[PDB]
C-alpha cells in the first residue's frame, strides 16, 4: 500500500508544526552555511576547498585535467539522475501499472515544482560548461576551449543542453499528472542524448593528449573560473537564501496565516534555485559526511513526519533563548528541503490555515 501521509494544519497540531518547521529550517541553514564555508573559507580546518581545487597539487586532484574530468563526470551524473531516476522512475512505475506509486514518487510534486527543479538541474550543467551563471559563454570556459578546438563538438554539446532543458519544460505542468505523456518520453530522450554527449564525446576529446587542450596551461583558467564564478557564488546564494528561508519560517511560526504560508513558500522556491543549479557539482564537501542527503533526501518517511506533527513532545518543546541551532539532528528522510516542502505545500499550492 502507498502511504501518502495526508495531514492538514490545525489548531491542535499547530505547535508541533511550528516547532518541526523551525527544526528543519534550522538544519538547512546550518548545512548551507557549513557547505559555503567549506568552499570559501576553510575545509577541515585548512585552506578552503576552492583554494584546494584550483591548486590541484595532490591527490585526488593532481592536475587541471583531473579537475575537469571530475567537472564533466558530475555534469553527466546529474543528466543521468534527472533522466533515468527523477523522470524515469515514476515513468517506469506508471507504465508497469503501479500508477499511484508513480504519482507519489515524483520529486518536488508537493509544490508542482518538478519540471522547474529538473530544468534547473540541467541549467547547472549549462553553468558548468559556460563558466557563468547568467547564460553568458565566458572567455575562460570549457565551451570556449572546445569551440576553439572543435567547433562542431561545442555546438552539439550546447544544443544537447538546451534540448534537455526545453524537453523537461515541454512536459505538461505538472509532471506528476502527466507521467505517461509523450513529452515525458521526449524529456527522457533529450536527457539521454545530453548525458551521452557529455560523458562520451566531451570527456574523451579533452582526455586525448593529441588534441592539445588538457595541459594545466589550457585548463587552469577554466578550473579557476568555474570555482570562482560558478561554484562558490552558487553556494553563497544558497547560504543567503537558506538564511532568508529560516526567517520566513520563524515569522510563519510566530504569526501563522495564509499569507505567511505563501511567504514561506516563496522563500522555499527562492532557496531551491541555487540548490537545484548546484546539482551538476555534487562533489567535494556536499558529497561528504552525508551532507547531500541531510539537505535533500527524496523520498521521505512521510508517515514519520505525520507522527512528529501529531506528537506531544514536538508540541511541548521550548527553545533555548535566541538560539538558531536545531533542537534535533533529525534523520535524513525527515529533514531537508523536501520535508520543509511537505510542511509548506499541499497538492501544488501553499497550505492554508483552518
Ligand atoms: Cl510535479
Amino acid at each position: 500500500t502507498v502511504d501518502p501521509a495526508n495531514i492538514d494544519y490545525t489548531p491542535e497540531n499547530a505547535s508541533s508544526w511550528h516547532n518541526y518547521m523551525r527544526n528543519v529550517a534550522a538544519l538547512l541553514k546550518t548545512d548551507a552555511t557549513n557547505l559555503y564555508n567549506a568552499w570559501n573559507s576553510s575545509y577541515k580546518g585548512g585552506e578552503s576547498y576552492a583554494s584546494l581545487f584550483k591548486a590541484h597539487s595532490g591527490s585526488p586532484y593532481a592536475s587541471a585535467l583531473s579537475c575537469v574530468e571530475e567537472i564533466v563526470d558530475k555534469c553527466a551524473e546529474i543528466a543521468n539522475e534527472v533522466g533515468t531516476a527523477k523522470i524515469g522512475d515514476p515513468y517506469n512505475l506508471y507504465k508497469a501499472g503501479n500508477t499511484e506509486e508513480a504519482l507519489y514518487a515524483v520529486e518536488s510534486w508537493y509544490s508542482w515544482h518538478s519540471r522547474d527543479d529538473y530544468t534547473n538541474n540541467i541549467y547547472s550543467i549549462r553553468n558548468a560548461y559556460y563558466g557563468s551563471l547568467d547564460g553568458n559563454i565566458n572567455a575562460n570556459s570549457l565551451s570556449t576551449v572546445i569551440a576553439g578546438a572543435n567547433s562542431s563538438l561545442d555546438t552539439k554539446i550546447k544544443n544537447a543542453i538546451q534540448k534537455a532543458a526545453k524537453a523537461i519544460q515541454d512536459i505538461p505542468q505538472p509532471f506528476r499528472n502527466h507521467i505517461p505523456s509523450n513529452e515525458t518520453v521526449a524529456a527522457m530522450d533529450a536527457c539521454a542524448e545530453l548525458e551521452s554527449i557529455l560523458k562520451n564525446d566531451l570527456k574523451s576529446y579533452i582526455a586525448n593528449n593529441s588534441n592539445n587542450i588538457n595541459t594545466d596551461a589550457v585548463l587552469n583558467p577554466v578550473v579557476t573560473q568555474y570555482v570562482d564564478a560558478v561554484v562558490v557564488p552558487t553556494y553563497k546564494s544558497l547560504k543567503e537564501k537558506n538564511d532568508a528561508l529560516y526567517n520566513a519560517v520563524i515569522v510563519l511560526a510566530d504569526n501563522p496565516s495564509n499569507s505567511a504560508f505563501e511567504t514561506a513558500c516563496d522563500a522555499w522556491i527562492t532557496a531551491r534555485e541555487p540548490w537545484e543549479k548546484s546539482e551538476a557539482f555534487l562533489f567535494g564537501p556536499v558529497d561528504e559526511m552525508g551532507l547531500d542527503p541531510n539537505m535533500d533526501s527524496w523520498p521521505l518517511d512521510q508517515n514519520a513526519i505525520v507522527q512528529i506533527l501529531n506528537s506531544q513532545s514536538w508540541s511541548d518543546l521550548e527553545w533555548s533563548e535566541g538560539d538558531d541551532e536545531a533542537a534535533v539532528e533529525s534523520a535524513q528522510n525527515v529533514r531537508g528541503f523536501h520535508t520543509l516542502e511537505f510542511l509548506l505545500y499541499k497538492n501544488g499550492e501553499p497550505r492554508k490555515v483552518q
